């Protein structure tokens, strides 16, 4: 991120602060929770809709002191009224734009938003789990404003959960009770809170939808896989990711020692002494060092992140992931709830600036051996069969004589999103009984309305619909502006929130009351389908054969002689 955009961002932060003052009314309201009363505030949007805002509702004890690295514990109840008229801290993380550490360990909070606290009928509850690679993100309204959803009669809830090493440290020694996945256990405890408390805000605990994008989609899928959450919610939406994506899990049990050493630890590699050191470290020091944790060997083997969701080494009462997510799909309660999945039309455009900084990355397309799924590749990636699989990847994506950056980004869309989606659909068909799954493809490009993640990846002016560009049409943010009612952007906001609300309500994303959806016949994907069909959202809403299908089939062909691994 350039100094020019950093200054522009700081200017936007200040302007947003004063806008939020002008959007705050003097009307406050009290609601009940199982732990005590909370005070919220009525806010306006730039469109002059209004909503009640409760931020900083605790769903767990602050995970500090002896509770660092542990599963969340239920919070202490209070008498009186807890002030929820302002946001709390985000989880400790490196700011995606400023590049300095921010946040606090005191971050286990959720926010609840609704246009009417005493509605005439109990409302669908939509629960958003943010992405950010399990290392960044927040429920702050400068990124995730509820202003578009609250136009309609739903309850919207945005959760936080622990990030980075603080959320995902994992140690083999059973006596230490640090098995991993604390941040996913935070999500579990928040979902239990939502089930138990949403009725106090007008919500229907029998009609909860969990949705999330990127690592939030992997998170939502994990919440559909684990026995810990069986029956807690009723629809799921996986936006650009799932839990069997190769980037969505890692075995990180040996990395706590490495992190401790980077932070000044002088002792030996045993879990007890390593944990003792990490319990005393300042949290900012651990988070700032996370980028250095992966070893030369792990980088060589293309490990994505050092700490993240892991297969837990031993069983505990709160265990979320007892087996690899591919095996968990086989018995998952969430296979039996209505599900919607989708991606954008140029997911890999996300890598534009990375390829500008290091153009030699395109040389990876000469053989493509480094993109072959690890379960199919030999250890050295030199075996003739591995070169043959790489050649199939190359044929799918290299469209001219010499590989290009655009070819690289197209490949990225598939390795990180489309191919894992295909593998999940095919795996899940073998372990479900007719519960429908619906596909969408987000294909609406505008540069009149943008979001902060385009700036974070240095993508202003870059044409195409990249990863996370759809969030602009779901959430208000501090870079947004009021759009005319007749504008293509405004209509896209109405269509996207409208489809998500319709799916959350009924488990079927089609409604003739959504403009442009009248002539849509949106069937779910069947086991017998050889070509997937999806609702493509552009300036129009159209059912189409997934354009990515041919390339998806080319990736699948690598498994022809290894079908047991597909």
């Amino acid at each position: 991120v350039s100094l020019m955009e950093k200054l522009k961002w700081k200017i936007k932060c200040i302007e947003n602060k004063f806008l939020n003052y002008r959007l705050t009314t003097n009307e406050t309201v009290v609601a009940e929770t199982e732990y005590g009363k909370v005070k919220g505030v009525k806010r306006l949007t730039v469109y002059d809709d209004s909503y009640y805002s409760f931020e900083g509702i605790p769903y767990a004890q602050p995970p500090v002191g002896e509770l660092r690295f542990k599963a969340p514990q239920r919070p202490t109840p209070w008498d009186g009224v807890r002030d929820c008229c302002n946001h709390k801290d985000k989880s400790v993380q490196v700011d995606f734009i400023a590049g300095k550490v921010c946040g606090s360990e005191d971050c286990l909070y959720l926010s609840v938003y609704t246009n009417n606290l005493n509605p005439e009928t109990k409302r669908p509850v939509l629960v958003y789990i943010h992405g950010g690679d399990f290392i960044i993100g927040e429920n702050h309204r400068d990124m995730y404003g509820p202003d578009y959803f609250i136009k309609k009669d739903v309850v919207l809830i945005n959760i936080q959960y622990r990030l980075g090493a603080l959320g995902f440290l994992s140690l083999n020694s059973e006596d230490l009770n640090v098995p991993g996945n604390a941040g996913l256990k935070d999500q579990v405890m928040a979902l239990r809170w939502i089930k138990n408390n949403c009725a106090n805000f007008g919500g229907n605990p029998d009609n909860i939808t969990v949705f999330g994008e990127s690592a939030g989609a992997a998170s939502t899928h994990y919440m559909m896989l684990t026995e810990q959450t069986r029956g807690l919610f009723h629809r799921g939406i996986l936006m650009s990711g799932n839990a069997i994506c190769p980037w969505a899990s890692t075995q990180c049990q040996h990395r706590a020692f490495t992190l401790a050493k980077l932070a000044g630890y002088k002792g030996e590699d045993n879990d007890k002494d390593v944990l003792e050191f990490l319990m005393k470290a300042k949290p900012q020091d651990l988070i700032k060092l996370e980028e250095k944790v992966l070893t030369l060997e792990e980088r060589t083997n293309m490990v994505v992140f050092p700490f993240g969701p892991t297969v837990e080494p031993y069983q505990t009462a709160d265990c979320v992931l007892p087996k690899h997510p591919r095996e968990m799909v086989k018995t998952a309660w969430g296979n039996s709830i209505p599900t919607m999945m989708g991606n954008t039309s140029y997911e890999g455009l996300f890598f534009t600036s990375i390829l500008k900084q290091t153009p030699m990355l395109v040389k990876e397309l000469e053989t493509c051996v480094n993109f072959v799924p690890s379960e199919l590749a030999d250890a050295e990636r030199t075996a003739p069969e591995t070169l043959e699989m790489g050649a199939k990847i190359k044929k799918a994506h290299v469209t001219g004589e010499t590989p290009t950056a655009d070819n690289f980004m197209d490949l990225c869309s598939h390795i990180y999103f489309w191919f894992p989606m295909h593998r999940l659909l095919q795996l899940r068909f073998n372990h479900t009984s007719g519960t429908p799954v619906y596909l969408y493809r987000f294909d609406f490009d505008s540069e009149d309305l943008i979001n902060p993640w385009r700036i974070m990846r240095s993508g202003r002016g870059v044409k195409g619909v990249g990863h996370a560009d759809e969030l602009t049409y779901f959430f208000w943010n501090q870079l947004a502006k009021r759009m005319p009612k007749e504008s293509r952007e405004y209509k896209t906001i109405e269509r996207m929130t409208g489809i998500w609300i319709q799916f959350a309500t009924t488990g079927n994303p089609y409604s003739n009351e959504i403009e442009g959806m009248e002539n849509v016949s949106w069937d779910p994907v069947e086991k017998s389908d050889e070509v997937y069909r999806c609702l493509n959202i552009s300036d129009e809403l159209k059912m189409i054969d997934v354009p990515e299908m041919d390339k998806i089939k080319q990736w699948e062909s690598m498994f022809e002689k290894h079908r047991d691994l597909f």
